[PDB]
């Protein structure tokens, strides 16, 4: 049930988005953005730099000013406007489906059905909280009446990857929106289309100028210039570890502004004995090769039991084989290219440091075309916890499959590891799916499922994968201020 | 770990309790109270009437006014109070366990480890919600601030059942405290020595004249004359479905009280094939026999899946026939006597009924006892859903076994009844344990245990089982007033 | 900015809705229903009875039967089909508008900017609230995982008066429907076409036969029916104290439904004499005159304080005498007729009953027109507390004015009243604002405003004035059954 | 009704608590803490650094494992361990009180009254939120049940300063303890003397071994070794702008660990013309004077009304000039030393600065004794915004008043620092109030009060005074990790 794509999407909007005009970036300069399917470049984009972040940031300082249409603005009506937002993205839904898979790479049957979808239903989710998020009155003691009111953070910085641009843009948008805030974004510069046009969509449903900028531009220039912004109250940011620490050290150098990080991890996919085969098989392979293997919570380390690790391992091989990789466009394409050429390549380079360091090598391994940044569904067996695949994130189509024996064993060799954001257990025990739950270190646990995320429910890592959370209730919670105001009264009474 | 019990504790309280002080009954009359243990009289009791439960009433209206000691008093003080009165309680702990064995007739050691214990844990847990339940800022349109304040109900009339004397007071006691309610207490006529001994630690523990009021006497003259009261504010009822009717007809035939309802049921405990068996059986036998079958969510209705049937049965019975029954100050003694001589002919008269309806007797079926209200532990197999005793809450140690084939048959066999207080389910599988607490309609299910009662969850019934809710959170709301305030404001801002 | 109104605009429902079809009464009966302005009957309408009110019970319980669509439903969705009916109702909003005029009387601009407007912000702030309402995982003692599960509460039976036909509905659609549970409505036999015409709506919005089912009728017959079936979960009621007692012992007869009862109010508007004159003059004729006087929580009792008696009267009555009545579709018009003939009379019945009790008539006092139920707008001074007009509800165009010396004073006389619905105070002092708002008994006060409902501030009453919230997250827990779920686990850990 | 104290209360602690056991710094070294009062040497401490900080955090990640006592242990009890902690503390509230005094200084009174005071209240109110901080069951979409557990963050570090050594120190015990975490602690090399006491104190109560862990020694060393650690999950401090930016960034540097500041401020006190003279002239004095001025809210800006400056200003120098100052073990001693020799000059320093950029000096401005470190309370009149003195946090008896016209003005005014922890507003007018409530940019606003602080009520700041907060409900956010399990079942209804 999905319309007839245009495989060439016309490109409208690719400048810097600033109180709701489109601007060339200041030194004029642009940088070109890859089809990944084809090695060809869409088309130029304005590269944004220091001096447009800043007058982003002078512009979301004006929108956010005590007084202004977006701080006056009651807050049910920003929920009229989110879900205005979202009836326009609807509209549209086709085109940036088309839009967004020509940019990124991913099936553009998973880009209408799922990310659109997600998209839709996640500004709708936040549209819903905007009149809804209360503050408190406090049975203090003595003669005074305290309560608290959840104001917005301020002007929010946002700095979102590329592995998913328009849900990343919508996990963002939704609750700062939702609260009051304002946004400086900087949107990945291999997929800054799809955002540039929302942005464009944004301005058409009736938002404020200057509540929504989006400046196209490179990290080290145009992103680090946000997370060292005098004037940004708060920087939320989701990409690599190494980047996260960046971002939070110009934060601590700065103005001691909010930071949220959402990091990546090496996410633990654990299959027990008793676990249906069947379901366990499709799902684990789904938890590693959905959208390329670019997921932040891949399921990149598949502990299977002794006892079914051979007939797991044989399935998942077949399946591997059996995953059709080609144009996107195309319907019967399951997987398509990764985002970039040095993705390409450091994922490449992971498959080698794979077989030097004793990893079985059951399937692929190299590259699946010689046009785009294709890579065979690769699947690696008999993979031990101090091997190079089996710590560091590769964030492409390699499976590891483990064997382990206990489920006290797995417990302790999926919590090692520096990274903490998704887990999964399959199995058909109450006892030992309550277990585990409680004992793995992570923000989210799967039973019997996998990357099954809803706009209702929170999303965080532990340790290194980041702090605080997105989607459901506790996202406000990262774009809200709590003021206390106590006041002196005649005589209380309960 | 259990203390030597006084097997003939003193009695020092046994009048009305109003503005802390005793009093003898407007009319002089008193009622005895009975130890079911020997059919002996314990002692004479005030026979409160319409006239007492005015004179409460008045002194309940009194401590509530604005301005009053109660009514002022920071919330976290009364949280103070509460943890006061568990003190003393504790310090008493022996004392007061003993007392209520000698006139409910529960097992000392059960008294003293399970009832004081959670009497205990129930007004802790309360003291520490006083200065917690918040109200609301409400982001309202327009220029206005909103905000909600939760009030005290007013004046509480609390009707109490038999079966846990102890227990229950706390249960009505901590919300209404916590909250800042005053009470008009009516215990029990069958066990009134324990709540009246805790009315002399209410005072020394001192809350307030007229806070709390306690009424012991007779039911359709004390208790009608606190539903039909015209200055009580809300009722809140423990006991039988026919009362609990007759109090919800009174209330809206006077001033449209709240009513909140906790009626019995004839709660179903279904035991799936791959149960673990040990487990099951144990747990079926605790799930129906506590507290001599006299629980309100007790396990009557024991589905036992026809692989494991024969089994289970034999298993059941071997267990009901090593209960052992007897002296409840012996520590060996499992079961003690019902509470009073109408119970025991009421249960007599249902195990006749059983057996003359086809339901096959397994196990006792007559007196255990010369003296005292002791009846034998009864197992009744193959009973059927049409039978009396698969219908009736008897209250009594009498188990039903039925035998069944699917678990979607079980749901609407589960199902079909007019009470839905509690319900259970062991098995070991996922999927089985998710599907049937969820369809199963009942305001309590547990999986693979039975009477897990946390003064932090909340206890109430579907149906006919009651209205509105005990324990956790969600008893604080039936004791809480909302009352709004919007204010306008020069300029409204997020 | 309000578009040209059809003056008669056409009935297409006239009939009985249920399982989203059009019925005639079993009994074939019909009603007329009559336009008070001109006295004319608009056109006839179905008749039901409590066989009509069996076959809608029956329908609701069927949707409502696990499985369901309605039941399997996405709680998104259940949003999004609330937003859909908005989106219906703001397509024919003109017209509902025209229709809402010609049945209840207000004038056609209040019933486009106001009834209409509050009916979108209403439906579209329930829509929110659909997958917002979450259960709690409880963190009870011992080895134990604790949930509790926000279930609908079931068949609610909702019967609505004629002061605002599609609001009143509106409110009770909203929260019912976002919380997944199934209703059979009543409506009021003075204004049944908007609702009907509503129902219409629901059906094209896609909303499953037998979620929700109107029959319209006389309340002896049709919401006696409701109020006492067996099979009916949750009785809403809102009108009369007098029928509001009829219900709660209806519903204690039958089988124990829940029952929220929103009754009428004598409501206080205190004006201290430093409160703006300009503003609490316009305010508290808004306050009293707004809707014919047909409100719940109308400000009959302004108490105005000796200081500023004299010029505050003084402007009251020149208000008064300016207020245009007349043919509510002409955009002049302020007051329209009162509902109908019933009513007309009982408010004459009240003028003249002030007139002989002595209350000063200052204007007004008689019939406004030959043709229609008009009404002038009358002001009566120097009220007295114990005087009926100051006791009992008008429910019309009829203003008391009482006068006070100090700020303890008033407050007692505000208070002593049976009812607690709502109240006001207009002062510019910070401690006598906070001093009044606390101790007015009203579940609504008002600082500086008056009639300010935000679809997310909750609205009931204290004493007589009913039981139970409305609006806001509060609207919800009256749609809600908690169910607790108790797992047994391995071992619990913080 | 304060009991006479030890002028010369006895020190049995003055190690480093770890593991409930009292250890020297591994250096053995030892610094010396001086009592403010006279200069002299009170005793020496144990100096711990980086490996003492290291011995610390391995028992306190010991404590925390998996099955550890503290992780079993029930969340209730959590709560009868810090309410037996605060039994304690009671019980030597006379001499603790006594020994705050002779190591910070502040007057025995104060610290009797209303330190220690605050202390029991603050850890009695977390006791109570120890088993009620409820995790969510959320209606995700699809045939998926999905909750949330929150669970603690881990080994937190808490750095805390010497204004308030036993206060701050209960609040971070209170919410860190009631969550479940386990705890690093340095105390400030000024005032290590209470709560090393109140380690001891902690092992009497019953907490585990490492659970709690004091470490006392210098910033550079302990602190930063703590803030820099590798295994410490998160850090809390509380203190000086600088030193905050130190620990943020060394947080980014090392683990990712979660920060929340309490930083200073320049918090600004608004006197409306309107406002009760005497009430607002003694509440500016306790605004500013209270604890030496030694109070990160201290309200350093006093903002005074045109129309009412000279009046106001003349009965503040007043009222200073009256300020007992001396020895704070006398009960007439409203004002004791500063804390030590180094702020004692810095504040000296200060009130040069006011004099040479042309600020008022309206009495004190010098040394108040010969002997120990007592300044004069201080008077800046005609103070302008661009003074030191009127941006710079002096943190003593140093008054400044700045005179301005419309509550426009001051808004802007009050505004424009790089601060915003608290600020006040004095006025009888209810919309003055409200504005200025809104439109101030602080974490707390008291309207016709200052330090208001209730354990109930959210404390922290905006803009460069911190980021979190502490204190109520929000303070329990800090504390913890959201996980959330989303499970696959049979089939979802609502
Ligand atoms: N606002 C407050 O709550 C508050 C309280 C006390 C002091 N202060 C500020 O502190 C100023 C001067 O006193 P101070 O310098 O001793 O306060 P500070 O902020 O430096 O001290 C607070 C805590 O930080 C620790 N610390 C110091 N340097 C550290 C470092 N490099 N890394 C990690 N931890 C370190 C200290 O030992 C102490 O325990 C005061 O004038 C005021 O500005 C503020
Ligand atoms: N008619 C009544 N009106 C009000 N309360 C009653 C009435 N009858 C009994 N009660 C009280 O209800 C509580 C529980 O008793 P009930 O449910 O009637 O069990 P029983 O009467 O079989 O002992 C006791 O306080 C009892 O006195
Ligand atoms: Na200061």
């Amino acid at each position: 049930a999905v319309p007839a794509p245009n495989q060439q999407p016309e490109v409208f909007c690719n400048q810097i988005f600033i109180n709701n005009e489109w601007h060339d970036a200041v030194s004029r300069k642009t940088f070109p953005t890859v089809n990944p399917s084809t090695g060809e470049v869409i088309c130029q984009v304005a590269e944004g730099d220091k001096e447009d972040v800043d007058k982003a940031v002078k512009a979301a300082r004006a929108a956010f000013q005590l007084g202004s249409p977006w701080r006056r603005m009651d807050a049910s009506h920003r929920g009229r406007l989110l879900n205005r937002l979202a009836d326009l993205i609807e509209r549209d839904r086709t085109y940036l489906a088309a839009l967004e898979t020509l940019d990124n790479g991913k099936p553009y049957v998973i880009s209408y059905l799922v990310d659109l979808d997600m998209v839709l239903k996640c500004l709708r989710y936040y549209a819903g909280w905007a009149d809804k998020y209360h503050g408190k009155t406090i049975p203090i003691d003595g003669d005074f009446f305290s309560y608290t009111r959840h104001e917005p953070v301020g002007v929010c910085g946002q700095i979102i990857p590329w592995n998913f641009p328009l849900l990343m843009q919508a996990w963002k948008l939704g609750p700062a929106l939702a609260t009051g805030n304002v946004v400086v974004m900087k949107v990945a510069e291999q997929t800054p289309l799809t955002a540039l046009y929302v942005a464009n969509l944004i301005k058409e449903a009736g938002f404020p100028p200057g509540v929504v900028n989006i400046v196209p531009g490179f990290g080290p220039t145009a992103g680090a210039a946000i997370a060292s912004h005098e004037d940004v109250d708060k920087v939320a940011f989701t990409g690599s570890t190494e980047i996260g620490r960046v971002i939070q050290v110009a934060a601590g150098s700065s103005n001691l502004k909010r930071v949220t990080l959402e990091l990546g991890g090496k996410s633990p996919n654990i299959i027990m004995s008793d676990a249906d085969m069947d379901w366990a098989v499709e799902q684990a392979h789904f938890a590693l090769f959905f959208n390329q293997g670019q997921c932040c919570c891949a399921g990149s380390r598949t502990f299977v039991q002794e006892d079914i690790y051979d007939e797991f391992v044989e399935r998942s091989v077949a399946r591997a084989k059996s995953r059709v990789v080609g144009n996107p466009f195309d319907s019967k394409t399951e997987q398509g290219p990764q985002v970039d050429e040095t993705q390409f390549k450091k994922i490449l380079g992971y498959i080698n440091t794979g077989k030097q360091e004793g990893a079985k090598l059951l399937c692929g391994g190299g590259i699946a075309a010689d046009r785009g940044y294709f890579i065979q569904p690769t699947v690696f067996g008999d993979v031990q916890d101090g091997m190079t695949i089996a710590k560091e994130e590769i964030f492409g189509p390699v499976m590891q499959i483990l064997k382990f024996k206990t489920i006290e064993e797995v417990v302790g060799r999926a919590n090692n590891s520096t990274y903490g954001l998704a887990a999964a257990v399959f199995t058909k025990d109450l006892d030992k799916a309550n277990y585990l739950s409680q004992a793995l270190q992570a923000g989210t646990v799967w039973v019997n499922c996998y990357d099954v995320f809803g706009a209702q429910s929170p999303f965080g890592g532990y340790k290194m994968s980041g702090s605080g959370r997105e989607l459901g209730e506790y996202g406000l919670q990262a774009y809200t201020k709590v003021k206390t105001v106590t006041v002196k009264v005649p005589q209380k009474n309960s």
